[PDB]
């Protein structure tokens, strides 16, 4: 704890004096050299929970876009995490848009972002991945921890279903789930992908790619599947809250037509527009405004699939009872970004006892249950 104690005071500074693109390019180098501190404590066991077959040791992983390139999946997730979301990544690499691309507002514990899907591409994360798994193999620390990919395409691409097989065939290998994003506000056309008709195409052409890679492989699963569940990656897609009800009805069924494993709710929203600082730029908001619109995507989504899909939340989880109202609203994992950047080293550690301390006065058994009471 005395090493988390230091971090928050580097924290503080950078939030005031620093460029926010720079601190975030600092956090991933302390990171990237391993001087980060650990969480090594046992999580809860009536913490746990899972995604079908996918066994998450604690709720709380790390949400696609803070570590786009898998350069930092190490000291991620020995912060405390369960799991991270690399991404989202592209077939090729690509610059984004031009920066100062991110702006943060300390005040409202709120984010706005318009990089564009900036990465080093597929085939070099996809290098990145692997060796993480080489070390995962070597660390106690990393056994049991999930990471998944997320998906996207160029802002020059036509075809999205293009890029993502390409995706898939380099890295689906590595992956314990992949992640499709229709939902970035930020490349232009994306999120028109999201209407039923497209997004089935798209879906039913993801799991496809997954499985071919299983059946022409000469050797076992145990040496074709190099990630943590030895098994095929999942499918899960992350939605975009600016729809309107009936477009998200269509979406549901369609989901509930592919048998996808889970949907990610929420990606960042436009719709807000009572943060000052922010009133100048351009780009997808993030963080605690985001909170209570995301709640409820969860919620309607949870019904429109009658409890059959399973929900990983994300959007404005700061507080351990931010957590419980997104598992009450139906989802079984949740994601954080906006609580790292205000919050820093100590994020997973507090949100984990937190939500601890909260599951014993509310009466719960175990968080599984507190899944979709509301
Ligand atoms: C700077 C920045 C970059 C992001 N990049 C991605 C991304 O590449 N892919 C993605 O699905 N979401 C991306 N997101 C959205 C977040 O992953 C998350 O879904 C959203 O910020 C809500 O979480 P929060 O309220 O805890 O911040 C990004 C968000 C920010 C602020
Ligand atoms: C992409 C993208 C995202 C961003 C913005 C939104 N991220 C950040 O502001 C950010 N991320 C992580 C932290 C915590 C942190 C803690 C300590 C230190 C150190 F090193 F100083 F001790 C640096 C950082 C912050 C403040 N900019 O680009
Ligand atoms: O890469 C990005 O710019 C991005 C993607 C996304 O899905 N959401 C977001 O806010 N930014």
């Amino acid at each position: 704890n005395p090493e988390f104690f230091l971090y928050d005071i580097f924290l503080k500074f950078c939030l005031k004096y620093i460029d926010g693109e720079i601190c975030h390019d600092l956090f991933l180098l302390l990171g990237k050299y391993n001087i980060l501190p650990y969480d090594t404590s046992n999580d809860s066991i009536y913490a746990c929970t899972n995604i079908k077959h996918l066994d998450f040791i604690n709720p709380f992983g790390v949400a696609a876009g803070f570590d786009k390139n898998g350069v930092c999946i190490d000291s991620i997730l020995k912060l405390g995490f369960s799991f991270i979301e690399i991404g989202t990544i592209t077939p090729r690499g690509q610059t984004g848009n031009a920066k100062p691309r991110i702006f943060r507002d300390v005040e409202s514990r709120s984010i706005i972002n318009s990089c564009g899907f900036n990465n080093m591409g597929c085939d070099k994360v996809t290098e990145n991945l692997i060796l993480f798994r080489k070390r995962q193999e070597e660390d106690k620390l990393l056994s049991k921890h999930i990471v998944g990919v997320s998906i996207g395409k160029n802002k020059d691409t036509v075809n999205i279903v293009d890029d993502l097989k390409y995706c898939i065939n380099k890295i689906g290998r590595y992956a314990d789930y992949i992640a499709i994003n229709v939902s970035s506000p930020n490349t232009p056309g994306l999120r028109d992908n999201q209407e039923a008709g497209k997004l089935k195409n798209i879906i039913l052409s993801v799991k496809e790619e997954i499985d071919n890679l299983e059946k022409n492989n000469i050797m076992n699963d145990e040496f074709l599947w190099f990630n943590t569940t030895k098994k095929k990656p999942l499918v899960f897609v992350k939605l975009a809250p600016d729809l309107n009800q009936e477009q998200k009805k269509e979406i549901a069924d369609v989901l509930l037509e592919t048998n996808i494993d889970g949907m990610i709710i929420s990606n960042t929203t436009t719709q807000i527009n009572d943060i000052k600082s922010f009133e100048n730029k351009k780009g997808g908001v993030s963080g605690a405004k985001l909170k209570d619109i995301s709640t409820k995507f969860i919620c309607e989504m949870y019904n429109y699939t009658n409890k059959q899909i399973p929900i990983i939340a994300s959007g404005g989880i700061f507080s351990g009872l931010d957590a419980l109202e997104k598992i009450e609203a139906g989802a079984s994992v949740c994601q954080l970004y906006s609580c790292l950047v205000f919050n820093g080293m100590k994020s997973a550690v507090q949100i984990k006892r937190e939500l601890n301390h909260l599951l014993y006065q509310r009466g719960y058994y175990n968080l599984k249950e507190a899944i979709g009471r509301k």
